[PDB]
């Protein structure tokens, strides 16, 4: 019968609440017990902290009035406080130690995801500090994550004033007894209980998690670790980018701070990177994942040469230009991993840092032809069949929930068999006509890329493979240089066509290289390894891109 | 008959060159006369300097090649190198001192704008030191003002091989003789002089440009001060954010560092701020200018309401959100000039600082209704006459040319009378039918605003009008706040309606508010005075929101 969970904000979803910094103090300064608690509320209704909570004055406003607060309650207890007695320094350090109780947040993602709605109602004010941007951060971070927000501040009105739950009932369109109500102050649970409401008093984390799985009936504690925060591509900035006259770059936009550009593989989207895209703009950077040229809402002109890793890289230049941004870290996995390593090669001083999934740095050998070095591994002999126009289009066309179903594939999942495809006469030949879906994506997911490739089709994405000569003469020019700016390059442990051995000479190249190596990984890593990939790319960040 | 204007980057467009540098430091460290100039150079064709400038190698790939050409030329010479001589100390300091020649651009900008066709032809590097966003930076400004960069590392061809002159003729379609050459060094002209190209060596900047007006006929030096670097249309990023499932905004980007997000008034559109994005960009900010609701490409709901300050200012919190940015600075002007003020008194943990032109802080009377407040000013007569649902909508749309010719004037062109409107029956009675072009703006900026309220048309905009009584309401919820957060107040002298007088009480509300004033200037601030507005906000910007 339960559908909605409403949670408080100090002391259940951040902790330490504000009330046990102001106790900690009074030891700590050794005043007499509860005299900051008193201070706090003197008055009452028609007391500083109320008018502070209504949003009739500003945290600055109220911190004088708490101080004289704290004189009159002193001179009462015939107490001296410190020579140095500061509300603010107090108040500064309590706000700043107050972090996301993780339990608790996944607990609140896991109730949502089963169908219940989620709101946090709370007693807060309206901060002008100069510190304001921490609190500022924090409720962002857990806004995304709620259907509701419902602060005192802007309301009016305030816990334990019965409007502010009526108001809240009405928000939710429930009726009391569907609703679950977590609070660390015994007083503000009085009214949501008179209503008929359950409630859960919050002492600690662990107790108060137990009587949320005893009164919903779904696991919360002791649960799998859950998978990152996915983007909803109807809820992201879209942004679009003229380079050139009929050539249009389409990209999602998230975060503040310096740029990192997202670079896709074949045949993917965009969307390849929804689980790295909210991390990176949480862990301070401004994410920009691209539809690459020739894929979804960026342009897709037929012509071959288009194609080529000269004109890609020169697009990426102009890409910056227009956007005004000196330097970007650039990170690609697959064919966009291919072009990133190109990029810092030839344009090192718009490359802050780079960044590599899969595709090992692959010098160009000037005694042999791209096409020959091709046969001579029969693992590649799919680049063969993709070489004759309109061929693997058709192929590839004829049906797009096959085509993305047989293709994106965990290790042990693989339906194609990618050698002896050209003897076999296409890669579908010997594969099932209905595959089942994989474990690492969903039907909802599979249809982003089957609605995006409906639109482009795959000439566009196919022409990246249809330059092999062109691009080993460009890459010859390069023989001479070594990488000399930050980098890190990812091996995948199960990508049997970019095996890790493949990457064993690029010290000769990249002297300072970092690594990362990723264990029962296949090709798909974005998707396959989330957690994984983002720990490894945060940290490298961290510590070589800033 | 000369239509292009070639220059070279070192010594012409940024000052002072790198071989000045290497001059000043053989001086300083009592080395012989031209040591490390005959190091840098020791090789010619097949030594490490030419290897760099083709693009074979890279700056640091040189730096150890070019201390031991030092150690050989110091073994000949029997001289002893200083114990802490290094040639990456030197080359940093030296490219760290290159700053842009401001008369060599503006004389640059000033030949295109004439009809030149402009390129810089210049010996460069590929730059992978730590330092190499600086080169990256100036690159990037020095970019935008030419129509060719031709850049020997790219090309792999180096000034004075004549294979790179030919390069240059078949880029620009031209031949030799439409062609000026400006180049500091004696052998790079010569190649150019060879084939029939006008030559200008470049000693000093003042005598270059008096022999660059002889040859165009065009006046470079004693010019009058230009306007700032405007936007086109079609080479910004654009971004679309949806805030509601009706509601989609609109924004232009560009930059990067600390937000800053810019509201227009009415009736106008992002284009209003052309010549602050630029320059806000070049100072370190990542710009974010807004069509706001009911305007160009952001979403016009018919509905009044839909535009009242409480739905505007939750739209702009929500669009922050979305793109996952905790804080920005806001700046408006007119109407949205009062709705950052609004922001910061209700949302002031999103704000960073907040600035408005021309607009005052007013706080609302609780003792009198807005709409007597404002019949008690003759000045304020056109606001009941956009009361009517439908009626100014018929008189600004019948004709759009006709509309903002007549509103978009300096103020020593005025051609309305904005008092007595309701008694004449409209706004355009006693007005021409085809008034003059202002001298503020031309027929191409003109026809922008035309052809973005041909989409819209006026409703929208007019409702922001149209909610006196709500917004009333809304705001004597705030009238015992202060604003306590960094605030600027930008007042124009010759604004008939918004005059500075009406600011005065200001500081009861702001106490610490810094000011602005600009003499001269109008109701249409940004594009009447563009340079004294990017002054005051860049100035205010560095020391308040930073
Ligand atoms: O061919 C390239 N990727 C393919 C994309 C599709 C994938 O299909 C799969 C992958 C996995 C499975 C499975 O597990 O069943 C099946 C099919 C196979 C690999 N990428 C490049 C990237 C650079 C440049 C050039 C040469 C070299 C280095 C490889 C292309
Ligand atoms: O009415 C507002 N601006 C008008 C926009 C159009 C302009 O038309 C002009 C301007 C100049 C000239 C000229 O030089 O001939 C002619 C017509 C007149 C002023 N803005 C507000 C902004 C806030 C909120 C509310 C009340 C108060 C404070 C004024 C609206």
């Amino acid at each position: 019968t339960l559908r909605a969970a409403v949670f408080d904000l100090d002391g259940v979803l951040a902790l330490p609440a504000v009330f046990g910094v102001l106790g900690r103090t009074e030891e700590a300064l050794a005043l007499p017990r509860g005299l900051l608690n008193d201070a706090f509320q003197k008055g009452g209704p028609e007391g500083a902290t109320t008018r502070l909570m209504k949003g009739e004055i500003t945290l600055s406003q109220w911190i004088p009035l708490m101080e004289e607060n704290c004189r009159k309650c002193s001179e009462t207890a015939k107490v001296c406080l410190p020579k140095n007695f500061s509300i603010k320094e107090i108040f500064d350090k309590a706000i700043s130690a107050r972090k996301i109780n993780r339990p608790m947040l996944q607990a609140a993602l896991m109730l949502r995801k089963k169908g219940f709605t989620t709101a946090i109602l709370t007693n807060t004010w309206l901060d002008d500090r100069a510190e304001r941007d921490g609190l500022a951060q924090l409720m962002c971070e857990l806004k995304m994550h709620f259907d509701f927000l419902i602060e005192s501040c802007q309301v009016g009105m305030v816990k334990p004033e019965p409007q502010i739950y009526k108001f809240l009932l009405d928000t939710l369109k429930a009726s009391p007894s569907e609703v679950v109500f977590l609070d660390d102050i015994g007083a503000n649970l009085k009214p949501a209980r008179d209503l008929g409401m359950v409630t859960i008093l919050v002492q600690d984390t662990d107790t108060a998690l137990k009587e949320l799985e005893k009164v919903t009936g779904i696991q919360l504690l002791n649960t799998p670790a859950p998978l990152p925060t996915s983007c909803n591509p109807s809820d992201m900035s879209h942004g679009y980018v003229t380079v050139k006259p009929r050539v249009r770059l389409h990209f999602v936009e998230l975060g503040s701070g310096p740029a990192v550009c997202l670079c896709h593989g074949f045949p993917e989207s965009w969307y390849s990177w929804r689980y790295q895209i909210p991390a990176l703009a949480q862990a301070g950077y401004r994410v920009l994942a691209m539809d690459m040229k020739g894929y979804g809402e960026s342009s897709a002109p037929p012509e071959i040469e288009e194609y080529c890793m000269e004109v890609l890289c020169k697009e990426m230049v102009t890409f910056l230009d227009k956007l005004g941004l000196s330097q970007a870290v650039f990170i690609g996995h697959d064919w966009g991993g291919m072009l990133v390593w190109y990029m810092a090669l030839f344009y090192p001083e718009r490359v802050r840092a780079v960044a590599s999934l899969n595709t090992p740095f692959i010098p160009a050998n000037p005694n042999m032809s791209p096409l020959e070095s091709i046969k001579a591994n029969p693992v590649f002999d799919y680049q063969l069949y993709f070489q004759e126009p309109g061929v693997a289009e058709a192929e590839l066309e004829q049906n797009l929930s096959r085509t993305f179903k047989s293709l994106f594939r965990a290790s042990d999942e693989s339906v194609l068999s990618m050698h002896k495809v050209c003897e076999a006469g296409g890669l579908f030949v010997n594969s099932p006509e209905e595959p089942s879906l994989s474990r690492m994506v969903t039907e909802e997911e599979i249809q982003f890329y089957v609605q995006q490739f409906k639109k482009s089709g795959f000439r566009g994405p196919l022409n990246w493979y249809r330059n092999m000569e062109r691009n080993w003469k460009w890459a010859c020019k390069s023989l001479g240089r070594k990488i000399l700016i930050p980098a890190l390059m990812v091996t995948a442990e199960k990508d049997f066509v970019l095996v890790p051995q493949m990457s064993q000479h690029m010290e000769d190249w990249i002297p300072h290289l970092k690594r990362g190596h990723i264990e029962d990984c296949g090709h798909w890593t974005q998707m396959d390894k989330p957690t994984e990939v983002n720990q490894i790319l945060i940290k490298w960040l961290d510590s070589d891109a800033r």
